[PDB]
């Protein structure tokens, strides 16, 4: 099953990071969420109730990205994956990519980050 | 067989969407279509008749993207995949990606969408 | 005097617009603000108190872009220009550009908008 | 008076061009329209009737860009400028930029074009 | 073995295409070539003689893209893949992607094309 | 008179430069040419003979950018401006911008260059 | 005299800024430098000695952008303008633009900055 | 296990290359590093000590990209992969992509390069 629902380049201003200075000033966090979902019924029916509403997913990611500051991106992606898998049974697996395009790293790069994939149990 | 014929970033202004306001105002829908097709005969012959004409594919996608407004992107991709698989036997499988770069979602993101893959029966 | 302080591509999700559907769904408004300010004293001193703090300017634009929905972009730029000119005497003139990259216009374009320039009296 | 109303990167598929092959196949024409208009009343009032409606302007450009094929870009910009100046008295002057990002020129470039500025008489 | 040598976004102005008007006027063809090559010896030695010289590959693609006009992109990719596989034994498999970002198709899209993968026999 | 004919982002691979290593290896030179030309007659007539043919201009720039290697960008822009002003009487003034996006300068920048403006005598 | 020598998008990682957290972590500073210089002799002669060497200019900007941390961007641009005007008599006037694409401002924008123009006395 | 830690578009100015002129002048090398690392413990704990610190990885890549000039990109990627695998046991496999967007190749392309994948033994 290769069907997917996606949310690309979501951007939030948060204060996560292991450095005290990071939490103080904050930065923009870029988030890409890809959900494995069989979309054939919805495609057949055209009923919004037969699929996962992207809007609601964005609200979950948002609440975690703009909520309490944590240290790791790993911790933020793990809470999002877990939160999405938990509320949606139709989501067979959730992929979360977080990117810090501007971390406190002296250098020239497009960004640094992590990506996790979590199957829904 | 990893050969493919593709159409990237096709953009149409349509009125699909589950919200009444969406159907009223409309928006730009971005479409990426990838077709699995063995292209060796055409490569050998160089005869357009031994492959699938991208132009005709664009006309099919267009007619569905710029036709009657539906609710789901899932419904639009399912009609395109089905329409392409139906008229072309050389297409072993069709992948359709639809993206709403500007849905009625209060936030900063690059876009939201769905992607389906349908083998030709 | 060609010195300037600038804020480019500020983006806010608002509900302005003359169409009822626009106010309901909303959209992203892009804002560019350029302030005419003699920056030589600050350049000499290096004291933040001798110039206009970009951060405070962004907060003013924000409060107007994310506040009460109005009809025109002209009305929004006029309130921003007026608000910035009012609180800052060092700003000799304010330029405000607002862009609706995705208005309810059936077509392919990068965006539509207005730009105003207002001298501080 | 430095106030302006703008429409950027409008794109149309037309068949203009002095070469027979051009008219046959066609291409994408990119259009940027900038109108000189005093926007202070509209900014004060917030009434759409006190300014020029971008939407209507796009419809005029469109009708000329997607209508009868002509030879020159100069001819197309002259008809647009003239058409906009004619219907709108509030437009003190009209600037039209047309770009052929892909003309029949053997080479590597971003595009070629012309730009005209026409005051409203 | 996941090692690869690549050449991205190569662009040539050619006259291929099944339409007489296309051959007359011509267009820009974008080419991406990815070669499967075990790069461990070269990585160990650092001797250019233990790998495939990207420059020579570009010259082969070029000679085919800027040579005799053909009808299909399939024919052009098949000659490139075949030409590269033929001269290089270290290339276990060749992937060729050709893109016509501006074909004679009335519409708005980023491009159309084909991609082939050919193992070296 | 604010009318102009333009050619943007023309790119050529040349060997100019004051460093021996530069002339040996070469690089990509980006060229932007803007010509001051009254385009009203052409706009009225639609006759290609009443304006300057962009294509011919590109051929002149090309012949100078891809010809004998010189030291300065200043020398290359001066020959182009002079060459265009010389063959076209309708060109009241010529602006030439040359950019070396990748010169032998150890650093991170988008490019370096020069721009000259030459009135036609 | 409209001739200019330019250096665009120079990027340096520095620790300037009025906030203690800024100086601690640092950020990327983008710099655009435009010099007014009559380039006709150099264009005529083609001798590097008749113009200002972009490379040397980049070294001056660099030494100031990557040196001692200051509070204002105004202070950094004033030292660069002054430093360039001081060593080059051929530079009639210097324009310096500094941009903080990622300042400690909670929001979505492309960047904030200042621009100064300083004539050489 | 599909979890990954990444560093994209790292850019360094180095002097590697098999051509004497290349080593003399130098160029910008773009580097993308993707590390296979199980990120579940870190996601659970949120302790930086349970994952690989991107910053330290960037310092290793940097020291190799900005150190002694070598001939091949293959040699540079092999030293980075080996260096990262060596210091981090949590990294199950390392992928290194190096790109020379501007090599001494007469032509128009986005870049050329190599990519290697090395499992940690
Ligand atoms: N892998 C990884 N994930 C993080 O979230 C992270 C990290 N590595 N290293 C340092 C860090 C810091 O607390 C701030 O970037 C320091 O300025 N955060
Ligand atoms: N997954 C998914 N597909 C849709 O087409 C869709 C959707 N989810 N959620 C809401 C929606 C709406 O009808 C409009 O976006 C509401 O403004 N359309
Ligand atoms: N010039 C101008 N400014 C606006 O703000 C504006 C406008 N023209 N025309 C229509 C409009 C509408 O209320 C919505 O775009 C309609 O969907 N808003
Ligand atoms: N300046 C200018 N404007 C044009 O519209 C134009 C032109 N110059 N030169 C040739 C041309 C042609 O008819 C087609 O580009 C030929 O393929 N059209
Ligand atoms: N699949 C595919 N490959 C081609 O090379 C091709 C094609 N389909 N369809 C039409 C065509 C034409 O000869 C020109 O695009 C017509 O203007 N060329
Ligand atoms: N202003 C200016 N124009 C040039 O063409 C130029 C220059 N300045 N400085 C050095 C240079 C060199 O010969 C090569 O860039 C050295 O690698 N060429
Ligand atoms: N106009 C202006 N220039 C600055 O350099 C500047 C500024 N305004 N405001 C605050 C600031 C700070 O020290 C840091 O951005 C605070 O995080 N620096
Ligand atoms: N595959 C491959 N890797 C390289 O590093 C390389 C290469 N091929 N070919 C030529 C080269 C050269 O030494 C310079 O590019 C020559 O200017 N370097």
């Amino acid at each position: 099953m290769q069907d997917t629902i996606f949310l690309k380049g979501m951007r939030f201003y948060g204060y996560h990071g292991a450095l005290s200075a990071e939490n103080e000033i904050g930065q923009i966090f870029k988030v890409d969420v890809t959900l494995k979902v069989d979309l054939s019924e919805a495609g057949r029916t055209d009923n919004v109730i037969d699929t996962v509403h992207y809007g609601e997913v964005f609200e979950e990611v948002k609440s975690i990205m703009e909520g309490k500051a944590v240290n790791l991106l790993e911790h933020l992606a793990e809470r999002i994956a877990n939160r999405i898998n938990s509320q949606y049974n139709r989501v067979m697996e959730t992929k979360v990519r977080i990117t810090k395009e501007n971390p406190p790293i002296p250098g020239h790069y497009d960004g640094v980050g992590i990506e996790i994939v979590r199957e829904n149990k």
